[PDB]
DNA sequence: TGGCCGTTTTCGTTGTTTTTTTCTGTCTCGTGCCTGGTGTCTTGGGTGTAATCCCCTTGGCGGTTAAAACGCGGGGGACAGCGCGTACGTGCGTTTAAGCGGTGCTAGAGCTGTCTACGACCAATTGAGCGGCCTCGGCACCGGGATTCTGAT
């Protein structure tokens, strides 16, 4: 399991060293020590004497159902919790409707093809609608209330709020069960931000370091991790263990393709975005 | 398809290198000679060697502290790019004097002879300078106040 940073600080590591660790994303001894010493010298105010000491005694211490009938087919009976499924497709597409369902979902029960547990939006691209939640909640059944009572909403404005958020969503995780993790337009801020072309570099860091975040908390809460990727990186494939291709047929109704998955085929299925739900096609 | 730029080549030229031919003076060999280098014998003093001593260099212990090492923020200086204008490179017509060859001449370089002033050397002398001892004041270090100076405002 998790071996949560706190207990580097035993080691001798100052506290606000710590708190730097965990403002760069860093909660796990597991997290610190399986990292090479530019990762803990890139942080400001950290030198290598002291990353080599945080190194050195880091080493000494160590389905949700989408609802569409088709689409889960298509995954094989839905997303794999502990893992990061990464959906890119054009705008309009219906990603931020997909998310929207699976928040809902994912509270469903196991039987029904929920996670039995709430839901996590960060949202950068301000599309996040709770009436959305609602008329997916009314869908299944799902008290809508309850359902925005367990979802969690907050949206980042830059690629610094986009990482800190996860520090809040690490500790507020543990106290109560979550299945769903949802990041919308999760590449979105790395281009609105970070525009230039000598910051490329930059951005690329964050991302990586937010991927590795992110599949750290996947492993450590075993929660699903949902990210959107407009399509107007090869990174994320080797991070990225599902990818999914969405593309517009005319009309509300949307083609999904697998375009890559180590368990899952390369495949296709028709689906539609229906106002209670993400949905199988009804021609 | 039109334009622009990179390139390639080609032709002109021209300055440099290479090949050939005449000469010449400069270099290689021969000769005669004489003086500088070699053999011999001599002395003596300079250098090699041996014993001794002591002083002064090396090594160690300990502390302690000033300086070295290190981290970090930042600012200012190194450096690259760009535009311009002018000073400098190239060429050409003119001229000036550099160079070469001849002729003249005389100051002074160079050699020789002579001799006297002057310096090596030596003995006796003695007083200046050196080794050693002692002391006091210029300077250095400390401390404290005054003044100056720098940078942010």
């Amino acid at each position: 399991g998790p071996q949560p940073i706190s207990r580097l600080e035993q080691c001798g590591i100052n506290a606000n060293d710590v708190k730097k660790l965990e403002e760069a994303g860093f909660h796990t001894v597991e997290a610190v020590a399986y990292a090479p010493k530019k990762e803990l010298i890139n942080i400001k105010g950290i030198s290598e004497a002291k990353a080599d000491k945080i190194l050195a005694e880091a080493a000494k211490l160590v389905q949700i159902t989408t609802g569409s009938k088709e689409l889960d087919k298509l995954l094989q009976g839905g997303i794999e919790t502990g893992s990061i499924t990464e959906m890119f497709g054009e705008f309009r597409t219906g990603k931020t409707q997909i998310c929207h369902t699976l928040a809902v979902t994912c509270q469903l029960p196991i039987d029904r093809g929920g996670g039995e547990g709430k839901a996590m939006y960060i949202d950068t691209e301000g599309t996040f609608r709770p009436e959305r939640l609602l008329a997916v909640a009314e869908r299944y059944g799902l008290s809508g209330s309850d359902v925005l009572d367990n979802v969690a909403y907050a949206r980042a404005f830059n690629t610094d709020h986009q990482t800190q958020l996860l520090y809040q969503a690490s500790a507020m995780m543990v106290e109560s069960r979550y299945a769903l993790l949802i990041v919308d337009s999760a590449t979105a801020l790395y281009r609105t931000d970070y525009s230039g072309r000598g910051e490329l570099s930059a951005r690329q860091m964050h991302l990586a370091r937010f991927l590795r975040m992110l599949l750290r908390l996947a492993d450590e809460f075993g929660v699903a991790v949902v990210i959107t990727n407009q399509v107007v990186g090869n990174i994320i494939a080797h991070a990225s263990t599902t990818r999914l291709y969405l593309r517009k047929g005319r009309g509300e109704t949307r083609i999904c393709k697998i375009y890559d998955s180590p368990c899952l085929p390369e495949a296709e299925a028709m689906f539609a975005i229906n106002a209670d739900g993400v949905g199988d096609a009804k021609d």
